[PDB]
């Protein structure tokens, strides 16, 4: 029993973190096999970030200009290329701590763990959701660029995020491991619109199922609703519209608790319209949306 | 910017987790040097747990009855002893992944990360506070016994908790790594009173300082208070009394923000008496108490 915002064990990722320095700038790199991945803005100075021409800035750089250090050992850079907003530094040594890995571009609403790093050293691990607006609400200071997000299936690490930028609103933006930004963001010091964000409805419902499994059942009621009726309430409260695909994904949780998905929707509708009346659910006084149905099943069954 | 409930990187602890089996029961062990540590209830069957005589149950056991497996390798047990509520299994091989470590008995109100494990394999990592009543609100299922709590200073892991029991109320109890339970708990299947819990006042204030540092300042007011006036409010709302030692510990945060500790106390007093009026602080609709002043400094400065 109990339900916590749990991150994956970070060990396999800690063994991949390196420090990358280019001129005056130092940030984090991810060392997988014989390639070190890092944000391309490592080649910029403060005068460049306003509107950098990354192609021209990278032309003034040679393999010997990129300093890569893994703990105390210096890696030898034998190749360098830019792929979208990431730099790929070929080194002469494969990382002996390279786990089984994949690069994946996650969907908005999905979750992942972040290993925050500074100077190539890990400081902490936390669980994040990729917001429907493609930002993440993380915890990152200057020096954290290059820190990554990931999921773990058995022994395989699926890297899904690389931290690049803090927006003027304090929210975070970054790329997949091919260097493609999530959302409309660009890697330059300009005011950037993070669109309207919505609450991940299927995740709130998954968390309500976690609450029932763990004993928090005060919010269950004698009501039901329909997808169209529920979605009229979701639009009013800026919640993502619920689809039959979402209902299908909540099937295991509906089977486990014996509570039909539309009956849980009616509980959510009443919570949206009336609030919590000063009560809490799983230690929270607000509707939590950063747990997927998969996360709830995983945490409630004990998958390692 | 941003503030998250962050756990320490779990890597150094993952390399210590083993599976311990005694007869029918399997739980987690912590392998440090040539000793494997685990809850002593591994020697019990379901008939024993109601009122076990651990001394007599351990007498029916030999070194060969304790099966220890680290990943796929079997460890050879050459000694066994009981220390309070923990068993210490001497093995013939020192763990080559043993980090620099210490055993510490943490104080109530202090925080630590938990690496939840099943069959010797890690499933997730989360940050916990030792409640003033010596329970922890974690996330543990059957099989998680032997999972540990820890803090990390530079390269040294300070192990502070070993999970033993879920109380009928769904909260968690365990021991330090010498086998002494935190609180009045005993390792037997009996109804056990977890005393009245209070909110960790110094931690709520630390979190209010984190909120100001990160831009959430709506709760700041034109008022002040005194330790005695504030403590009249803390007693009414079952908050731990604030002492000058707590004020001293909040000194770095007071120096950084320029907000005197008693002025922050007056904000807390008004939040306690009026609620949040439907607003949030650092993404929360309730006063968060599981961040110490140290955690706030660490997260806000970037300690790795
Ligand atoms: C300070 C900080 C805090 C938290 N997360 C990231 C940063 N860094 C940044 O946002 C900036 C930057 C500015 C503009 C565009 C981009 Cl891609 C990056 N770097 C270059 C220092
Ligand atoms: C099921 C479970 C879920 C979460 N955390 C722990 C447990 N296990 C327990 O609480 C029990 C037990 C019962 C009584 C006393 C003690 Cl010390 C232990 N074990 C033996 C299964």
């Amino acid at each position: 029993s109990g339900f916590r915002k749990m991150a994956f064990p970070s060990g396999k990722v800690e063994g991949c973190m390196v420090q990358v320095t280019c001129g005056t700038t130092t940030l984090n790199g991810l060392w997988l096999d014989d390639v070190v991945y890092c944000p391309r803005h490592v080649i910029c100075t403060s005068e460049d970030m306003l509107n950098p021409n990354y192609e021209d800035l990278l032309i003034r750089k040679s393999n010997h200009n990129f300093l890569v250090q893994a703990g105390n050992v210096q890696l030898r850079v034998i190749g360098h290329s830019m792929q979208n907003c990431v730099l790929k530094l070929k080194v002469d040594t494969a990382n002996p701590k390279t786990p089984k890995y994949k690069f994946v571009r996650i969907q908005p609403g999905q979750t992942f763990s972040v290993l925050a790093c500074y100077n190539g050293s890990p400081s902490g691990v936390y669980q994040c959701a990729m917001r429907p607006n493609f930002t993440i609400k993380g915890s990152f200071l200057n020096g954290s660029c290059g820190s990554v997000g990931f999921n773990i299936d058995y022994d395989c690490v699926s890297f899904c995020y690389m931290h690049h930028m803090e927006l003027p609103t304090g929210v975070h933006a970054g790329t997949d491991l091919e260097g493609n930004f999530y959302g409309p963001f660009v890697d330059r010091q300009t005011a950037q619109a993070a669109g309207t964000d919505t609450t991940i409805t299927v995740n709130v419902l998954a968390w309500l199922y976690a609450a029932v499994i763990n004993g928090d059942r005060w919010f269950l009621n004698r009501f039901t609703t329909t997808l169209n009726d529920f979605n009229l309430v979701a639009m009013k409260y800026n919640y993502e519209p619920l689809t039959q695909d979402h209902v299908d994904i909540l099937g295991p949780l509906s089977a486990q608790t014996g509570i039909a998905v539309l009956d849980m929707c009616a509980s959510l509708k009443e919570l949206l319209q009336n609030g919590m009346n000063g009560r809490t659910i799983l230690g929270s006084a607000l509707l939590e949306d950063e747990f997927t149905p998969f996360d709830v099943v995983r945490q409630c069954s004990g998958v390692t």
